């Protein structure tokens, strides 16, 4: 009888469970409200979420993550030829065509479909949510971008299948936004969503109860992780000049934890002037460290965060439809926490307050956990 929803991100998954109308997004076991959609092998043990992400630069090649970008694709796709050059784990095609991602587990080569590594994800959060409420949950609503194929839905379904859920609903992740802020005749919504990995733009129409997805548009390339590259390129040239052009890009375990602690400083500059980046022995037994203003962030990010609004222009376009004809701008993701993101999307609306009230990076599971909630026979929300 207890259904969760389920965000499965390209970076981070989050579980809600929707119980009298109230909606608890439920925190794993280290206090996170979200968990990285990042599946590790060891030689004694396989590790799922902060653990697997905890442990990526001392074991890269046996660390997956990125399994979305893979999910029910065949392996001969030029997204997959293109992705795959950011992976330091193996993906070899299969002779049915599928993607088959190889890793060392307790000393054997072992492989895995996309599904089965999204399944592994999909199980952590089922426990996450078990662990909370102290009972079993068999039954969840999974969200996918509105752009995914039939493939890519059929294929995120057998990872909740596999997983042990009995998969309600595979629904949108704008259309989920729109339902977590409960969104009186004829709205319309877009829906702005930058996460870890992609950023997607979905225009929306509510008729009597009733979501159309208009136009959709966006940038699977476009995310925080983009912006944490940006702190990174700029360290790497820091350090240059600060130690007699010594290059840390030479050394991938040196850029891995320069990224670690780039993306902690993108963080605070969310809610500070300033944030330092410290790596203690990064390259050559060199310690490094460096102030970043928020100006100076906003800097190296200008372009990258001024593109965001040009497939605002280009669903608004397709749906033939005027900025000044939008009634709500629901920001979703992780990175729409960034002030100046905030900033620019408000002046293009004309100084509108955009939707913001629920953190932006649980908004989804916020709406899959209200659609489970009333697909089991709930009608509190
Ligand atoms: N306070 C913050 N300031 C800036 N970025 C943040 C903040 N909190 C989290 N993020 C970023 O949010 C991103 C993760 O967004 P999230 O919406 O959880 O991912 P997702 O659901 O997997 N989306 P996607 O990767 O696009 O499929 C990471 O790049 C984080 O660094
Ligand atoms: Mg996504």
């Amino acid at each position: 009888e207890v259904a969760i929803g389920i965000d499965l991100g390209t970076t981070y998954s989050c579980v809600g469970i929707c119980r009298n109308g109230v909606v608890d997004i439920i925190a794993n076991d280290q206090g996170n409200r979200t968990t990285p959609s990042y599946v590790a092998f060891t030689d004694t043990e396989r590790l799922i979420g902060d653990a697997a992400k905890n442990q990526a630069s001392r074991n890269p090649e046996n660390t997956v993550f990125d399994a979305k970008r893979l999910i029910g694709r065949k392996f001969s796709e030029t997204t997959v030829q293109s992705d795959m050059k950011h992976w330091p784990f193996t993906v070899k095609g299969g002779s049915d065509g599928k993607p088959m991602i190889e890793v060392s587990y307790q000393g054997e080569k072992k492989t895995f479909h996309p599904e089965e590594i999204s399944s592994m994800v999909l199980k952590k959060m089922k426990e996450v949510a078990e662990t909370y409420l102290g009972k079993p949950v068999k039954n969840a609503v999974i969200t996918v971008p509105a752009y995914f194929n039939d493939s890519q839905r059929q294929a995120t379904k057998d990872a909740g299948a596999i997983a042990g859920l009995n998969v309600l609903r595979i629904i949108n992740e704008p259309t989920a936004a729109a339902i977590a802020y409960g969104l009186g005749g004829e709205q319309n919504i877009l829906i702005f969503d930058l996460g870890g990995g992609t950023f997607d733009v979905s225009l929306l129409t509510l008729e009597d109860g009733i979501f159309e997805v208009k136009a959709t548009s966006g940038d699977t390339h476009l995310g925080g992780e983009d912006f944490d590259n940006k702190l990174v390129n700029f360290c790497v040239q820091d350090f240059k000049k600060k130690n007699g052009g010594k290059d840390v890009s030479k050394n991938s375990k040196s850029l891995r934890r320069l990224r670690t602690q780039c993306e902690k400083a993108k963080r605070v500059l969310s809610s500070s002037a300033q944030a330092t980046i410290e790596v203690d022995s990064l390259f050559d037994g060199i310690d490094y460290n460096v102030n970043i203003t928020r100006a100076k962030f906003e800097e190296l990010c200008m372009d990258q965060f001024r593109n965001t609004l040009i497939p605002v222009e280009k669903v608004l376009k397709d749906a033939k439809m005027d900025k000044s004809q939008v009634h709500e701008i629901v920001l979703v993701g992780g990175s729409t926490r960034i002030p100046k993101i905030q900033q620019l999307i408000k002046d293009f609306f004309n100084g509108k307050e955009p939707c913001k009230a629920i953190n932006p990076d649980e908004a989804v599971a916020y709406g899959a956990a209200v659609q489970a909630a009333i697909l089991s026979g709930d009608q509190s929300s």
